[PDB]
């Protein structure tokens, strides 16, 4: 149908906007602490602590399959990255501190993303 196509064009354009959002958020992680999944070879107990691991490469795979239907879903995954780190790592660690800075800096980006998603529809 033509309606299915229009819907698919809308998902494609959201994917475009989320890709640019993703790039902006990942620039706020210049140390690349959140770039890849925590290694279960190097942290064998990780899944006993963290039930839903997340990282920027895993988001990018979901994104490119057009697997985010709305901004809320994308933000859920970004919050997992931050929140998982803040639980597993103590306050005095470079990892925890990196997550705090990513959260604070990402907030600005996500604020305008929401406006753009509503504005363009």
């Amino acid at each position: 149908s033509m309606e299915q196509v229009a819907m698919e064009l809308r998902l494609t354009e959201l994917t475009r906007l989320l890709r640019s959002v993703l790039d902006q958020l990942q620039d706020k992680d210049p140390a690349r602490i959140f770039a890849q999944p925590v290694s279960l070879k190097e942290v064998p107990d990780y899944l006993d602590h963290i039930k839903h691991p997340m990282d920027f490469a895993t988001m990018r795979k979901r994104l490119e399959a057009q697997g985010y239907k709305n901004l809320h879903e994308f933000e859920e995954d970004f919050d997992l990255i931050i929140d998982n780190c803040m639980k597993y790592n103590a306050r005095d660690t470079v990892f925890y501190r990196a997550a705090v800075r990513l959260r604070d800096q990402g907030g600005v980006v996500l604020r305008q993303a929401r406006r753009e998603v509503d504005s363009i529809g």
